[PDB]
């Protein structure tokens, strides 16, 4: 029987996988996406600066390193598989069941599902290459940059509609294209509908992202009606791609085992990655504890803690923490080649 | 007046410096060593694997990246300076005083002192280069590798004497060279003295670390008596350099402001980097909270949390957390050059 099943292949699940391997635990890693990376697959061309010890470079580049790390010890990896239920048969005996009916057994379970299912939108860029785009946004925090700008927002989820309203306060115009399979959320919509500089475009998708010359920005967007198929090209200064996150619609609402939940539908972490059920640990954006940050850095330190607690759960007399890698015997064979051949 | 004074230039203080800069805070960074890096300056040639997202490479290489990160926003850096006192004159008004009598003012204080003063021993290696040594150890956790080995340990601190005893259980012989300025600790010494395969060498230092041929290991060590100056060369299979850490002998025992302390002389973190005094935050190995790991990864996530809490302390209406770097406006000018010139 596998030592631990890890649900979620984002940076938190990946590091948890690595550190569980560092602690000599057999690992099963499950993720619904066709590739590992979680939310990081949303913003591949973006330059990341705030990961500890990592000089700024594209997210997809850092992701490649993070994935490699998660797979050093070669865990049992299951992609394109969606967990729907978690069960505790007994102590050191858990069942993890997918929507396809597959049932996986483990002595422990690590939940690293972030905010739920990630399904990145496939953007088709013409004229420019995506890796050099500047006016393409996947999240809105500061919106002062959008002053007097013609802004496009894709997605009609509550968060996207909130962004639209805030941006509308100073933007020249805001256009929201979406499909109404998006929530869309009555209150967020009611607020937005009286922003008279906002155009709502239901049943509409982004077909093409177009930029001229060489340029490093999108200058115009080809929009397409989902039903009629009619297209028209509109110029924008900024394009914002929302994804629609709802932490309240994960499996944790309808599994066969209910962890205590934070009021925002995050798993209640008891000081750390410990949950209300012994043997189950939550790491990353899904868990709440006082030391949390919404950062990849925090996802990593959570992963370590989840692996440690899972290790001591399976084997109580084991060390509380893992051996530091600098003096860990498992890396020595590789270290000599790395040093001798200067593989860094 | 400076926003925050950060005491300690290890990975935790460095990231805290970076993230404080990310949150648009003015920073003063103080460390007693002649160079930044903290404990990482102890094991520069060692290959590190367990930092999130970072492929294995020498510690000094990762340190260079970590230092660069800590200094992006160009804080006020004070090296070769030892803090001896911390004072809270009023809310958003702190005094940080060094042994030389210098007094620095800040609206907040971040304590990142690890286990206390770090003063790396200068090893002189002959025959081989340090970067390829394998049998050189700076910490002992697993000691099974020392079975039937002739082992040398430098340092007579309690921890080093504990290592010596454990190793003596399976080693062919253990030699402990030290100066008695080291504790040495009565009980640890009393335990060790009846290990009849252990040779105690007081008033003795390591002069030379010698390896033959090209080789990737130390084959023999030149020892020197501190008083007489007499030398003799002894062959060893492994060399262990202890440093002597005592968390109970930091400034936190005799400042003008007492944080609540964990029973192991670590600062009591209230769920995170929060201490018993508003405006003072502890990040890294110095602080205890339930989400802690003794890892660089945890030092980083602590640093972020300490910067955030310090930010909201100085400016209560500010956002709880900082803007993700991927969409942070402060990095955009640099991002275009990084992308255009492929500087990664
Ligand atoms: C646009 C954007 C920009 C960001 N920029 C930065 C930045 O610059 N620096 C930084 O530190 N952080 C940044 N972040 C945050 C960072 O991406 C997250 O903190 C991090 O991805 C969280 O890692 P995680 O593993 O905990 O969750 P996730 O990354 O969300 O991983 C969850 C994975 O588990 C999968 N999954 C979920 N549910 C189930 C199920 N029931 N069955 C199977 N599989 C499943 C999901 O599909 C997903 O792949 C950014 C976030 C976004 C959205
Ligand atoms: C030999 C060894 C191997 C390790 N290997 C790994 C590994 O492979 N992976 C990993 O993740 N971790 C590893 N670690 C642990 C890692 O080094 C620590 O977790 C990390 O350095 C802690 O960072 P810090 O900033 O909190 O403390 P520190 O690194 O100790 O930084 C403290 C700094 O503040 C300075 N300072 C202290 N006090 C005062 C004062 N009163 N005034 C002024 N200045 C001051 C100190 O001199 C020091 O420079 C290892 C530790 C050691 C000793």
């Amino acid at each position: 029987m596998k030592d631990v099943t890890i649900i979620g292949g984002g940076p938190s699940g990946l590091y948890a996988s690595f550190y569980a391997g560092l602690r000599d635990m057999s690992v099963r890693l499950i993720d619904v996406q066709s590739e590992l990376g979680g939310k990081m697959r949303i913003y591949p061309e973006k330059i990341i600066w705030d990961i500890g010890g990592i000089a700024p470079k594209p997210c997809h580049e850092i992701l490649k390193d993070t994935i490699k790390q998660g797979l050093y010890f070669k865990p049992e990896v299951h992609l394109n598989e969606r967990v729907v239920d978690i069960r505790k048969k007994a102590e050191r005996h858990f069942e993890v069941e997918t929507e396809a009916g597959e049932i996986y057994t483990s002595k422990a379970v690590i939940i690293a599902i972030g905010a739920g299912i990630i399904n990145p939108k496939q953007l088709d860029v013409k004229g420019v290459e995506r890796y050099q785009l500047t006016n393409l946004h996947y999240v809105v925090q500061s919106y002062r940059r959008f002053k007097d700008k013609d802004v496009l927002i894709s997605g009609g989820g509550n968060t996207a509609l909130d962004w639209a309203h805030d941006i509308a306060k100073i933007a020249k115009s805001v256009t929201v294209v979406y499909r109404k399979e998006d929530v869309s959320g009555h209150e967020a919509m009611k607020t937005l509908v009286t922003d008279l500089n906002v155009k709502l475009c239901p049943k509409t998708r982004i077909k093409y992202l177009v930029g001229n010359d060489d340029e490093t920005h999108i200058s115009e967007v080809v929009l397409e009606h989902v039903e009629s198929g009619d297209r028209h090209t509109v110029k924008f200064d900024d394009v914002i791609i929302s994804h629609g996150f709802d932490r309240c619609n994960t499996l944790l609402s309808e599994t066969s085992s209910k962890l205590d939940m934070h009021d925002d539908c995050r798993v209640k972490g008891f000081g750390n990655t410990t949950t209300s059920i012994p043997g189950i640990y939550a790491c990353g954006d899904i868990v709440y504890h006082d030391a949390k940050s919404h950062l990849i850095a925090s996802a990593f330190s959570d992963g370590a803690n989840a692996a440690n607690l899972a290790k001591t759960y399976i084997q109580p007399d084991a060390n509380a923490e893992g051996y530091v890698s600098s003096h860990h015997e498992v890396f020595k064979e590789a270290n000599k080649t790395i040093v001798n051949k200067h593989l860094y």
